[PDB]
């Protein structure tokens, strides 16, 4: 479990997790948030469907470094429940408010508490307190739960969240972890703007995505022969069933593939590292406008596409690894309508070529890259449920419990069919 994280949690981080939280391992997304907070001091928008595996992301870092973490939330009963859990785990924690202040505030200032829960109403009155705690202790992170409540445009607006924009003014070097259940690109942008987040890490987890069909199929090598099954012949030209992305492992392939689809007069365009920002922009704009149907691309394309109606993702060549693959298929069917994700792989794919990783001189990184390639190859070669493999590696056990409906049916994956 620890072998698939970059960089690997050290031995004292694992010991800390076991002692204080009772867990043996970090899930990749949990590690993604914790490491970015601890080492990069990086702002996060962590979209989480449920509270399962959620709290660790903001509770673990201040416990590990033995400093202080702030959790800003309006969910009073849930905050009280979490304060009791932390206390019962021998983590010193409290609810800080006007009524509680006499009991706790001197102790908070003296650095006796790892985790302090506050309402957004209390926080806007006490930016001076946070400055003192930053100076005297050092604030590992500020968590803003129900972060969607800052957006006037969302369904559950709270005026109390408006003044949380000042956190980055008052405390420009403390990273903010914004947490919400809503996967709206619109609300994410509102959260980023209203909390003044700087280049935030965006993750989205806890969702089972029942509308994504998964298939792995052997690649002949003949590009037209390989992609012919996906095409529909109109009087004018051949075309895909809907908005499509074809992810290719190199820039040489993106040209080759686009060349073969060009011969069919298919409305498509190439994207890669080595193209004009102006051309990349109109591709992005045409795709969003539905002026080109398909996009042939490298790992470069997809981040902040926000396009809800991607019906088909094809990996023409084995993906880089399971992390990139997860990001790439995650962009399919955000509208919640039926989408398909196909891998077309051969044994001669660059991303299954060990020789290139054998030549990497940094040993810890070499052994990570080989372990990730092998995990990818074990997914592609599997006869077991494609969905079960992906949820098991990336998602909390709760996501698998919810997903038992789709799993096993003719719409789950090629192996369940
Ligand atoms: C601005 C920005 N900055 C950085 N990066 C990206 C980016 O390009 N990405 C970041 C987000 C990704 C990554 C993960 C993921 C993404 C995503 O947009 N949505 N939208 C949903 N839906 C929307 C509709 O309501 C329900 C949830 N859920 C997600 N998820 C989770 C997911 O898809 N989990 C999953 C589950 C099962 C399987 C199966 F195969 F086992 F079935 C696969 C997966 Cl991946 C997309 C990439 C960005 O935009
Ligand atoms: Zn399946």
């Amino acid at each position: 479990d620890k072998d698939f994280l970059w960089p690997a949690p050290n031995e004292e981080q694992v010991t800390c997790l076991k002692m204080y939280f009772g867990h043996s391992s970090f899930k990749p997304v949990q590690w993604k948030v914790i490491h970015s907070v601890l080492e990069e001091r990086r702002d996060n928008v962590a979209v989480m469907a449920t509270g399962y595996g959620k709290s660790l992301c903001f509770q673990y870092p201040p416990v590990y470094v033995g400093k202080i973490g702030l959790v800003i939330s309006p969910l009073i009963s849930l905050m009280e429940d979490q304060v009791l859990q932390l206390k019962m785990s021998n983590i010193p924690a409290c609810f800080l408010g006007s009524a509680q202040s006499e009991n706790v505030l001197t102790d908070i200032k003296l650095g006796k508490y790892r985790i302090v829960y506050v309402t957004p109403e209390y926080c806007s009155g006490n930016m001076g307190l946070l400055q003192q705690l930053e100076a005297d202790i050092g604030i590992t992170l500020i968590a803003v739960d129900e972060a969607h409540c800052i957006s006037e445009w969302g369904h559950d607006f709270r005026d109390s969240f408006r003044k949380l924009g000042s956190l980055k003014t008052a405390l420009p070097m403390v990273p903010i972890v914004a947490l919400t259940a809503t996967a709206s690109s619109s609300i994410r942008e509102d959260i980023v703007r209203c909390l003044n987040l700087r280049n935030p890490q965006i993750t989205c987890t806890g969702f089972d995505r029942p509308n994504l069909y998964l298939e792995v199929r052997r690649k002949t090598g003949n590009i037209l022969q390989d992609l012919q099954p996906f095409l529909v012949k109109t009087s004018s030209h051949w075309e895909f069933e809907g908005p499509t992305i074809i992810y290719c492992p190199s820039r040489k392939m993106t040209q080759q593939v686009t060349g073969e689809l060009r011969k069919l007069n298919l409305s498509c365009g190439t994207y890669h590292a080595g193209m004009s920002f102006s051309t990349r922009k109109d591709i992005h704009h045409r795709f969003v406008r539905d002026e080109i149907q398909c996009v042939i691309a490298t790992i470069a394309f997809g981040m902040g596409i926000n396009k809800a109606d991607i019906r088909q993702v094809i990996h023409y060549g084995a993906p880089k690894d399971m992390e990139s693959y997860y990001q790439e298929i995650g962009r399919a069917g955000r509208d919640g309508l039926q989408s398909s994700c196909h891998v077309l792989w051969a044994p001669a794919d660059i991303n299954l070529n060990r020789h290139l990783l054998t030549e990497i001189r940094n040993e810890k990184f070499r052994l990570y890259k080989l372990k990730m390639m092998a995990k990818m190859e074990k997914y592609l070669h599997s006869s077991r449920c494609r969905r079960q493999i992906i949820l098991s590696h990336f998602e909390d056990k709760q996501v698998q419990k919810a997903s038992l409906g789709i799993m096993g049916t003719e719409k789950c994956c090629d192996n369940c069919r």
